[PDB]
């Protein structure tokens, strides 16, 4: 049984990740770490096993494993595509260096080591119905340049040093618990906070522009998933998953038929748009369906039900 | 004229270019700089505008980039495929942060910028016959992984900022003054010496590992010209370019025919040999024939003929 560091853990991933992981192996067996701490009304707030750690402190960061010595690691911080491309020094600090910090660790101390990337590691030659694991690479935000690099460098310390390095490249995420952190997807999320809120939502995102998307709950499933996976039975160290592809038309029609009314959406571009729009409108994910047995239990409507429930119960929203 | 800076310069190609540079738009127009000095019988030993700069000290690199006003650079520094595999925390500090450094005082100081790319920014899935400028990049070693980040990171440089950035994936490069700094194509130079010492060849490369590679002078003509080329007239700003591929076997040969005399090598597998396999065999650089006039005059035996002549000459080794 492992025991599980998590880096970056009070995001939105790391929220949930850390929750499933505590469920699962115990909470004596899981150690989330954040360089902030979480918020009063965090999820994680007031409980043992969580710490600070600014992952730019490799020192630190060593100390951290030196005493927890993780089996498994989780390493989530990164600024992400929106963000990225305002804050870019930022995210080559985080995106490349913490990194290289983790992978060194992972080497050094023999831990499976996750590290997501991203459909933005994709851009506009990737061939973008069914996009494969293999093709061409070619993002057009520095967020995805620094998550190719992540993929590369990942793959060569498991070929140079067999460090067993996992990863998968995430559809857009969706979920309830803790506020999306600044990608182009990030419109989804925020369309039902707007529903629930009874107010205008101007969506950053063109009406028609689809894109993979996955609810956590399937993504939790697919991160424990693929790292109890056997070693043997990877053919590759990063592999696409995908939930179901959207876009925002398509997710006010869910939201409709889930609320039994109309909402108000103003679709105005914004940076979100040239940046999604460079990205597949869907993944092939079947070597991750069939290697390790990645699966999707939600779909649109499922989903746009349980979001609908969540919202006001986390947030404290107005309800159906 | 233009004003042009090389850092990194006095190793291989920074050499040759250096004095191509001087020659061509003048010594005054031209400053390069290098970690180290040069020794008295380095090429540019005793030439005004050879000066001394780590360029990991940004505020050194940015310093030497005011004073001078350039408005071409060429960055050379990068710890290459052999030796980034034995240090490969230095190829990481190097190839990554030296030129992200450089993009930032490109976009800053408003410099046309140049940095080498790499046959070893491609990886077993590239399509090893003929490869095309878009393919799948999956590097093996940690400097070819650095080199696809330098590619995708200038890109997006040139693409969020307009910054002009232009680059070549170079083969393996051969020349007469300056010895090599740890490729897997370091045997050819070697060879060389080899003969005309009259001793024993101990080649880490397979006999009939076929690379892609070029004569300096070509690569000289085709480096200022990339740079000489409008903006738009340029489609792309990583382009292939080869002169010729050969083997240890062909090149061995082909010494053999320009001394008139057997040269003993014996073939004793090294790190090099599982590096280059995993290399092209040859490239397609139609892109850049048709973009930029990219052209190559030497064939095997002219560059043998060349290099047994200069040799002796430069390095006081026993003529022919
Ligand atoms: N959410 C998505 O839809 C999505 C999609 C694809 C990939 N990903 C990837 O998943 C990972 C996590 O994404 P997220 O949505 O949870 O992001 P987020 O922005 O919600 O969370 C990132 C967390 O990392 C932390 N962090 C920042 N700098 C740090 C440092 N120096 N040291 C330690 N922690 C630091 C932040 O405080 C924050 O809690 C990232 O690698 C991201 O690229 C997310
Ligand atoms: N020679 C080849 O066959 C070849 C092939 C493909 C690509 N390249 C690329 O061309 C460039 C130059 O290659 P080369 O063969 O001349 O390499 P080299 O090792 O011969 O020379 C590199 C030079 O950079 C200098 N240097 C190292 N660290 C530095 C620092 N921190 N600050 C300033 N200078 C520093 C070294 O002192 C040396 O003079 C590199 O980017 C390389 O990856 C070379
Ligand atoms: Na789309
Ligand atoms: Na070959």
């Amino acid at each position: 049984m492992p025991r599980v560091l998590v880096t970056g853990a009070l995001g939105q991933i790391g929220t949930d990740l850390s929750l499933a992981l505590r469920d699962k192996f115990g909470a004596d067996s899981v150690l989330v770490s954040d360089v902030v701490e979480p918020g009063a009304k965090h999820p994680l707030a007031g409980l043992k096993g969580v710490e600070k750690l600014d992952c730019l402190d490799s020192n630190g960061f060593e100390k951290l494993v030196k005493e927890f010595k993780p089996t498994w690691m989780y390493h989530l911080p990164a600024i992400m595509s929106v963000r990225g491309e305002a804050e870019p020094d930022l995210a080559m600090d985080i995106n490349v260096n913490t990194t290289r910090y983790a992978l060194e660790l992972a080497r050094k101390y023999n831990i499976r080591i996750f590290i997501p990337s991203t459909i933005a590691a994709f851009g506009d030659k990737c061939g973008k119905t069914m996009t494969k694991d293999d093709t061409i690479m070619n993002p057009s935000t520095v967020y995805g340049v620094t998550k190719v690099y992540t993929e590369l460098l990942g793959t060569w310390y498991r070929q140079k040093y067999g460090v067993d390095f996992r990863s998968v490249r995430l559809p857009g995420i969706i979920s309830a618990a803790t506020l999306p952190g600044g990608g182009a997807t990030d419109y989804a999320i925020h369309m039902y906070h707007s529903a629930l809120l009874q107010k205008k939502c101007v969506c950053p995102v063109l009406p028609y522009e689809s894109l993979p998307m996955m609810y956590m709950p399937d993504t939790l499933n697919s991160l424990v998933k693929i790292m109890e996976a056997p070693l043997e039975k990877l053919t590759r160290t990063v592999y696409n998953i995908t939930g179901f592809s959207f876009s925002p038309s398509e997710l006010r029609f869910s939201i409709e038929r889930c609320t039994d009314r109309t909402i108000e959406v103003e679709y105005v571009e914004g940076p979100a748009q040239k940046i999604a729009n460079s990205w597949p409108d869907s993944l092939d994910d079947s070597n991750a369906r069939n290697d390790w047995g990645h699966q999707v239990k939600y779909d649109i409507d499922m989903m746009s039900e349980d979001m609908l429930r969540q919202i006001p119960i986390l947030h404290g929203l107005p309800s159906l």
